[PDB]
C-alpha cells in the first residue's frame, strides 16, 4: 500500500538546506533601499518561482518544505547567522545532525554571513535594549524568542479556501487603484496592498510549478500513476488560486500555502488550525457523490501528515539544549465544539485520528480537543491509541479553555471556536496573532534574587529588584512577588521592542493575507492588523519555587533561621547536610498534598496576574 | 569698522564642501540595522562633534555651516550624488561655480556615491511611483523636490528659547523611563524620544567646541578682541543649553541652532520667523540696563544676515 512507501522516504538522515537562504539573499540585494514590506514580497516571490520542487514517491499531495527532505530552512534575517558559526559541528553532534554540503557552506561563510550580519531583527532591537540583550545571553533568566520572527499562529484556511489567491491579487489591484484615485496619502496601505499584491502572484505560480512538473513527470509513467500524476497537474493548476470545489483540491491547497508559509517565516508552529472542521464540507459532498472513497480520503490526509516531517528546526547548540527533540510543530487541532456547545466532533475527525495512530511520526503535532459532550465512542477510540503507545496525541478540555479566553477578553463564540497551535498554546481561530511562544521565564531565578537581594546566588548578576535580607517567610512571600514583577516587566519591555523590531525589518505580507482583519485593514500582521493581538510568555519552574516555599515553612517552623536557608543554598548544601535531608523530605507538589500545591498555585497566579495587566507592541 | 571687514571675507569664490557629507557616511556605516531615527540622530550627532569649526576675523556670533565657507553642503542621502556626477564641471562653469579639492573629489567618486547608491529617498519612491519619475524627468510637466528632502520651514525659535536644550535632554530622560515603566509599547515613542536625548546632546557639545576655539583664541589675542572672545567663550558654553537672558546671548542661540539644522536639513528655506518679534525681550532689557549700546545691537544682527 502507498502509505509504506511515503513513510520510509522521510527515515534518511537530515541536511542542512540553503536554497532559500540563497535565493532571499539574492532578491535582497536586487531590492536594497526599497520599502521593506514590498522587498519582503519581492523576496519570498524570488524564492517560490527559483527553488528546486520535487513531487515524490506515491505522492498525492505535493510541495516540498525544501529541495531535497529532511532539513532545516535558514532564516538569517533572524536567527539563521546563529548556525552559521557552528558550521563545523553539525554533521557529527548527537542531536539533531545536519549534513552539509562543503561547497554551500562556503556560500554561507562569505556570502550570506557577512550580508545579514547586523541586517537582523536582533541589530534593530540592541541599541534600543542593550541592557535586556545582556542578560538575555546569560541563559539564566529568560529567553526571548522573537529574535528569530514571530510565526506561531493557526493559518486562516476557511479565510483562504473562500477567496483563493486570485481573489487577493484581483482585490489588491482594485484597492490599490482606489488609493491611487485618493492620491496615495495612506502612503503604508498602500505599500501593503503592493506586497499582497506581489505575494498572491507568488504563490499562483507556485502552484503552477507544480502543475508543470506533474506534467512533466506523466508523459513518462504508467498506469495507476500516471493517472494520479495528470490529476494533480489539473488540481495545482486550479488550487491555490481558485475556491477548491473537491476535498482532495481544498487538502492540496491547504498544502501549498502551507509550505509556502515556511518559506517566508520561520519554523516555529505554524499551524492548520481546525483541519476537521474546515475539510468536512469537501469530505462530506466528495463521499456519496462517489468522488472519493474512504480510503483515498485516508490516504490524502496522511501524505499531509508525512509531509510536515520535511522540516526540522536550524538551531545551534545552545538551542538545542533549551529546545531539544527537533521542535518545529505544524500543529492541526480536530475535534471539540461549535459556537453553540453542540458537539463539532465529525466523520473527518476520526478518520484524522486514525491516521495519526498509524504513522506514529513526529510530526504534525495532533491536538485533540475534548469536553463533557464529545461522544463516548471518541473518547474511547482516543484512549485505544494512548494506551497502545502512539505517544503522539495531546489532550485539551474545552472547559478550562474558553474560561481562559474569555478572561483575555475573547468573544463568546470566538473562545468557543478555538484553536491551537505549537505545544499547548491556544488562541481564537483565524482572527489573532497571540506569538504564542514570544518568552520563556525562569521563574525559579525571581526566588533566587528573592533571597539574595536581587543577585543571582552563583554567578554574581545584579538583575533583579533591589529587595532587602528576608527574614520571616511571609515578608519573602512579598519579596518574592516583586520579583517575579521585576523579570516579567524585563522580558515585556524586551518582547515588546522586538515586536517593533519585527514590524520593522521583518514584515510578513504572505502570512498576514491569511489572518484576519489584516488584508480588510491593509495593515501587516507584525503592526498589529489582526482582530485579537496578544503576546505569549511562559512560566518555567512554577513548582521549583512552590515546592522551596513549603520548605521553607517547615524549617524556619522547627529550628531555623532564613539566612541559615540561603546559605545553605549558596553553598549547595556541602556543609548542611542535616537541613538538607528535611528540605528534600518536606511536602512536594503532585501529590495532591494541599499544605503543598497552595504554594505553587498561588505562585502561578502572581505570575499570570503580573502578565495579563501589560500590552504590547501590537 | 566691523562690518567691512566681515563683508569681505564672504567674497571669495565657492567650494564644495564635503565634511558634512563624510562624517555623515562614516556614522552611517557604523550604524547600519539600528532604527532609523537613532541613525540619523548618531549621524548628527557625529558631524557636530567632529566638524571643522573656525571663528572668523572679528566676528561676534560663530558657527560656520561648513568649514572654509562660501560653499555647499552635500546631502547624499537626498539629491547629493547629483552633482558628483558632474564633478568635472564644477570650476568652470558659468554660473555657480564650485572649487573641488581633487583629493576629496577622490572620496566622493568611489567612497561616498558607491554607498549611497540605492540608499536615497528617491530609491525607497521609485518603485511605488515609477510612472510618475519618468514623467518627472522628461522636465517637461513638473518638478517634485522633495527627493532631495523637505525642510522649508520658519525654525520656531521662540519654543526653543524658552527651554533651551539641556531642557530637551532632562525631559527626554523622564520620558524614556516613563516609557519603559509601562513597558515600551510605544516603541515608535521610544525610538523618537531616544533620538531627542542623542540630538539634544548633539546640540549642547556643538555650542561647546565654538566655547573651546573662543578660549584657545583669547590667549593668543590683543585688547578689545580679547575681551570679545572671551564673551564668545563664555556665549557658546552657556547658550544653545540653557534659556538665554541678554539679547547677544540670545542671537548667538538662534545661529548656532541654524547652522547645526543645516547639518541635518538639506539647503532650502531653513527660515528663522518673526526675529524681530521674539529678540525684542532681550533688546529692549540690554538697552537701559546699560548691557549694550545700538551700535553694538547693529553689529550682531549684522554678524548673522552676513553668516546665511
Amino acid at each position: 500500500d502507498r502509505i509504506e512507501k511515503l513513510i520510509k522516504k522521510v527515515s534518511k538522515p537530515a541536511r542542512l538546506s540553503v536554497e532559500r537562504c540563497r535565493l532571499y539573499t539574492e532578491s535582497m540585494k536586487q531590492t536594497e533601499g526599497e520599502p521593506m514590506i514590498i522587498r519582503q514580497a519581492k523576496a519570498l516571490k524570488h524564492v517560490l518561482e527559483n527553488i528546486p520542487i520535487q513531487i515524490l514517491d506515491s505522492e498525492l499531495i505535493v510541495g516540498t518544505m525544501l529541495p531535497n527532505p529532511p532539513g532545516a530552512i535558514i532564516f538569517p534575517e533572524g536567527v539563521g547567522l546563529r548556525i552559521i558559526n557552528e558550521l563545523d559541528s553539525l554533521p557529527n553532534r548527537e542531536t539533531n545532525r545536519l549534513m552539509v554540503d562543503e561547497e554551500d557552506a562556503k556560500v554561507l561563510r562569505e556570502e550570506i554571513a557577512p550580508y545579514w550580519q547586523r541586517k537582523t531583527i536582533e541589530a534593530f532591537a540592541f541599541p534600543l535594549m542593550p541592557d535586556i540583550m545582556q542578560i538575555l545571553y546569560t541563559g539564566s533568566v529568560f529567553v526571548l524568542t522573537e529574535i528569530a520572527g514571530i510565526s506561531h499562529v493557526a493559518v486562516n484556511y476557511p479565510y483562504l479556501l473562500r477567496r483563493g489567491f486570485r481573489w487577493f491579487l484581483e482585490e489588491s489591484e482594485r484597492r490599490i487603484r482606489a488609493l491611487e484615485e485618493s492620491g496615495v496619502y495612506e502612503g503604508e496601505k498602500y505599500s501593503f496592498y503592493q506586497a499582497a499584491k506581489i505575494v498572491s502572484e507568488a504563490v499562483i505560480n507556485y502552484g503552477l510549478r507544480y502543475s508543470k512538473l506533474a506534467e512533466e513527470l506523466a508523459e513518462s509513467e504508467d498506469g495507476e500513476r500516471r493517472e494520479e500524476l495528470l490529476k494533480i497537474a489539473e488540481i495545482c493548476r486550479k488550487v491555490p488560486a481558485e475556491k477548491p470545489e473537491t476535498f482532495w483540491e481544498a487538502v492540496q491547497f491547504v498544502w501549498l500555502v502551507q509550505s509556502a508559509l515556511h518559506q517566508e517565516n520561520y519554523e516555529q508552529a505554524i499551524s492548520m488550525g481546525r483541519i476537521d472542521q474546515y475539510l468536512y464540507p469537501f469530505f462530506k459532498k466528495d463521499i456519496g457523490e462517489g468522488r472519493i472513497n474512504r480510503e483515498l480520503a485516508f490516504d490524502i490526509l496522511a501524505n499531509l501528515w508525512i509531509k510536515t516531517n520535511e522540516i526540522v528546526p536550524a538551531f545551534d547548540s545552545l538551542l538545542e539544549q533549551y529546545f531539544s527533540g527537533q521542535a518545529t510543530n505544524q500543529a492541526v487541532t480536530i475535534g471539540g465544539c461549535d459556537i453553540y456547545g453542540n458537539d463539532a466532533t465529525n466523520e473527518l475527525t476520526y478518520l484524522m485520528l486514525e491516521v495519526t495512530d498509524r504513522l506514529r511520526l513526529r510530526q504534525p503535532n495532533v491536538h485533540v480537543r475534548i469536553n463533557k459532550g464529545s461522544p463516548e465512542s471518541f473518547l474511547k477510540r482516543l484512549a485505544e491509541a494512548i494506551s497502545s503507545g502512539c505517544n503522539n496525541l495531546a489532550l485539551f478540555f474545552d472547559d478550562a479553555a474558553v474560561k481562559a479566553l474569555k478572561n483575555a477578553e475573547v468573544d463568546d463564540r470566538d473562545a468557543l471556536n478555538y484553536t491551537t497551535d505549537g505545544c499547548v498554546e491556544i488562541a481564537p481561530f483565524g482572527n489573532s496573532f497571540t506569538s504564542s511562544d514570544a518568552a520563556l521565564i525562569n521563574v525559579a531565578k525571581a526566588l533566587e534574587y528573592a533571597l539574595n537581594e536581587g543577585v543571582d546566588l552563583q554567578f554574581g548578576y545584579e538583575f533583579g529588584a533591589k529587595t532587602e535580607k528576608p527574614k520571616f517567610l511571609e515578608d519573602l512571600l512579598e519579596k518574592l512577588r516583586e520579583q517575579v514583577s521585576h523579570i516579567v516587566k524585563l522580558v515585556v519591555r524586551g518582547s515588546n521592542v522586538l515586536s517593533y523590531a519585527n514590524a520593522e525589518v521583518k514584515p510578513t505580507p504572505l502570512l498576514s493575507l491569511c489572518v484576519e482583519d489584516c488584508f480588510e485593514k491593509g495593515v501587516d500582521v507584525s503592526r498589529g492588523g489582526a482582530r485579537y493581538n496578544f503576546t505569549g510568555i511562559q512560566a518555567v519552574g512554577i513548582a521549583d519555587v512552590g515546592d522551596s516555599l513549603v520548605a521553607i515553612e517547615g524549617a524556619l517552623n522547627a529550628g531555623y533561621s532564613m539566612d541559615d536557608i540561603v546559605e545553605a543554598c549558596r553553598k549547595n548544601f556541602v556543609g548542611y547536610e542535616k537541613l538538607h535531608k528535611l528540605l528534600l523530605q518536606s511536602p512536594k507538589y503532585g501529590n495532591d498534598d494541599d499544605a503543598a500545591d497552595k504554594y505553587t498555585k498561588m505562585v502561578l497566579e502572581w505570575y499570570c496576574e503580573e502578565v495579563n495587566r501589560h500590552r504590547n507592541f501590537r
